[PDB]
């Protein structure tokens, strides 16, 4: 019953359908794949620094576009010729829809409502893709002309260094301009402020004043949508993406409990940025923080599943790793599972044959029950400036030393098999090199496990877990090694 | 004013006054030093595994003691000879007081009230000092005879491995027996359950079950004190010492939010274990979690101030650094500063001449205002089993890299001098080796700072901070180095 909130990004549909002359009929068909599933809400993202629709207050993606011209035109000049082709696909497809008198977002919305989906607009508040290229096609002229409006003038070590500083009146006005336009143009059920594109909105050190500013911003947005409620004659929701732990959220100027208690938002999505889905997020704590506010708390997944920040693997979640994260977060009280980067092609799970199943299963413990699942140890990609970072992997165990890993496996397993699986880096073990316990109980050595992808490029050793040992929620792997070892991977595989 | 809560431990008074034949008058005079200070409660601890008073349900510290005998006697046999002298100091003074018809806790409670100090009893729930010595004097016979009731059978790498398992009925009953006697024998204004001696109460992996069990335990205790309120004809307060972060507290089976909401407790002490004071604890989050409960949230300080876990430095807080931590924790909403291990001797601040000063200043922003303070970067010593650990120091910065450190410095500085001071390990810089910024602002190179204790044993470099840079709450040091450098210390010195 909690269900699925699914984010469709600003660029995907225009990139993947480039070169077909899209009919209103085909545009509508995109909403159909999500109909009759556990999907309750599609969050349709129309923007980055530029809009994918023909905006009158902001730059459409095709501003500067010579549609008859060659790939090497001023708008695309700054990309390598190969990347001009990909980018021109997004730009041209978007442009050609506007010329055909097709407003893709008014169409998708209309169609969502026939097919029993609540349609949302999700706004990227501070996208900074490719800001290392000040000539890039997808930056706004406002950004290009106002370097003084950026977060970090003294260094460029990351893209967020060039993000807009919302400590500026001109920056808030610039994004309130697009919100004012989206509310007037589209009759949506809700607006999602996606603060997590890219998460960083203030001068380093100013995040306190930042919190006050983003609360006063959200209140002004709530007060705008209250006027549209009258003009439309139905409730319009306001929701927000925010980081996965409450110290990080407030430390990045997002005091969400305040937003919540002031009825400024009615939905919050705790999520990582990108680098990996978090399989472990403190939902129980967020629920206590939000008690009596009537906000719906959603646990946000990302498509990547990676063991540690410096890992060279860039594989995505599978149906089994997503039922793993789903089971867990629902168990911990998630009122929605929110999918970001799980689209129908290109940016998507690699086991794309399983997408129809996924959208029919991960929105409920009922439909996850008695299905194979994988609970993988990952990491939080996002931390406030100077905030101590808690990263479990990789983990070194010296001879005679103990290391514990807690993994959230949500509902107590059904009758069947449980494996605790540990990958070892550095090119090794025998059956006794590791002593492994789960919740104190000795686990049998199984041998080398042949994982399905997502999997590491190093040996994964399996240990059979007494079923009785496994608990609701966190389950604790403890290991000791008789040889020095580095762990780069840890998961529970549960096979009812 | 928020004021001070000060904890007197189970052993200190008996160790330090050993060899004096204490009269009722001297016993009473121990309270008087705290009279006229900002101390609002004394938290009088009467126990480790054994009581320091003449208990009839538990072992007094002197069970098995031969008062006339040599140091080389069974109860003391297992210690080195010179350590027998210290232990017999505690055993004999405790014993000799009982023999003189002096109940030290009854005398302190009554003397507390005469001096306008609210007397509390603080019980150590699971003290495990010297559990490596199975024959040690201060273990209860009940512990020695029941190894099956300990937390971890399958290894012995830390003292907490031999702590009692509160998952067992027998363990709970053992601890409820002492609580029932404490409530009958002493007329205290409140009891504190000190979970944080030593914080580890459950088999590894059983902390969820644990949380239900400690809530019910707390509930019986509240119901017990409800009866004694009628018999005493006043309110009896119930409180607890819990870890510094909600996720660590709940992962060690302490759901203080549930305790607070159900009116089981009215005070919560968020505290480190021992290895260092935390100068940074998320007070603001705890206040939001506890909103509408009426629970007085106390920020716990410890006496040691150490930059990281593996540091060989074991220096205590000074007046300046307790001013710093106090100013920070009150600014963020601490409704009391709670001092553990800040006694009148032996276990005490190294600058003990400043102890009278400390007791009259650290319980109010007003009395701290315009006085020199030191805000030192430390760490959280306590993490739930397999909980990823966030530890800021030490921190390596490679040539051209940026490292950030957030230090909580509470109220905006008054006119004067603000130094960001950074210690560098490994044996050596020039004035242009570090570019140092606070909230973006270039800090002038000051040179070597001669820190008073507590201080690192490696060079400390000062950086003059433009006054107007400094914000209320966190202030961000950002540093980049022209050469690879390890940071072992960071603080803000504020010198109005
Ligand atoms: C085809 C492609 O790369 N799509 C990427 C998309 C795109 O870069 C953006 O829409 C530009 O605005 O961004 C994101 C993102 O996590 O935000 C993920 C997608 O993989
Ligand atoms: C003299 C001495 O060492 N006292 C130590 C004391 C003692 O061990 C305990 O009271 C015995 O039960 O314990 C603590 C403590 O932080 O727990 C700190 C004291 O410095």
């Amino acid at each position: 019953i909690p269900g699925i909130s699914l984010n469709e990004d600003n660029s995907h549909y225009f990139y993947t359908r480039a070169g077909r002359r899209l009919s209103a009929e085909e545009v509508d068909s995109w909403v159909d794949q999500y109909a009759g599933t556990q999907v309750k809400e599609l969050m349709l993202c129309p923007n980055c620094m530029r809009t994918s629709y023909a905006s009158q207050v902001w730059d459409p993606i095709w501003r500067g576009y010579d549609p008859a011209g060659p790939d090497d035109q001023p708008l695309l000049a700054s990309l390598p010729p190969e990347e001009r082709v990909a980018a021109r696909g997004w730009i041209h497809t978007a442009w050609q829809l506007h010329q055909d008198g097709i407003d893709i977002y008014a169409r998708w919305i209309r169609r969502c409502r026939q097919r029993g989906i609540s349609p949302w607009i999700s706004m990227r508040m501070n996208d900074v893709h490719y800001v290392n290229d000040e000539r890039c096609f997808l930056h706004s002229e406002f950004w290009r002309e106002n370097p003084q409006l950026r977060r970090v003038p003294y260094r460029f070590a990351e893209w967020t260094d060039r993000a807009f500083d919302y400590g500026r009146a001109e920056v808030r006005e610039h994004h309130l301009k697009l919100i004012r336009e989206l509310a007037a143009r589209y009759d949506f059920d809700g607006l999602e402020l996606d603060w997590m594109r890219f998460g960083f909105h203030f001068r380093p050190g100013y995040e306190a004043e930042g919190a006050e500013i983003l609360t006063a911003f959200t209140a002004e947005v709530r007060r705008l949508l209250d006027d549209w409620e009258k003009r439309r004659g139905h409730k319009i929701h306001l929701g927000a993406r925010i980081p996965s732990r409450p110290a990080t959220a407030l430390g990045l100027g997002m005091d969400a409990v305040t937003w919540a208690r002031r009825g400024l938002v009615d939905m919050l999505v705790i999520t990582p940025f990108w680098a990996s889905a978090e399989t472990d997020m403190p939902v129980e704590i967020w629920r206590q923080l939000l008690e009596g506010t009537g906000v719906t708390l959603a646990a946000g997944l990302e498509v990547l599943l990676r063991p540690y920040p410096d890992s060279p693997l860039f594989q995505t979640n599978s149906l089994e790793t997503v039922r793993g994260a789903a089971a867990s977060l629902l168990d911990r009280g998630a009122q929605r599972i929110y999918l970001f980067n799980y689209m129908d092609s290109q940016t998507a799970m690699e086991d794309l044959e399983n997408y129809p199943t996924l959208l029919r299963e991960i929105g409920s413990l009922e439909t996850l029950a008695g299905k194979p699942r994988r609970h993988v140890l990952t990491f939080a990609d996002t931390w406030a400036p100077g905030e101590p970072r808690a990263i479990p992997l990789p983990a070194t165990c010296r001879p005679g030393e103990w290391r514990a890993f807690r993994l959230h496996t949500g509902p107590k397993p059904e009758p069947g098999e449980v494996i605790a699986a540990l990958g070892i880096e550095g090119g090794a073990i025998g059956p006794e090199t590791l002593e492994v316990r789960v919740n104190g109980e000795l686990c049998a050595f199984l041998g080398l496990v042949d994982l399905s992808k997502p999997r590491p490029d190093f040996p994964v050793y399996g240990f059979s877990v007494p079923l009785a040992a496994m608990r609701r929620g966190y389950n604790l792997i403890e290991v000791t090694a008789r040889q020095e070892l580095r762990f780069g991977w840890a998961e529970f595989l549960i096979r009812p």
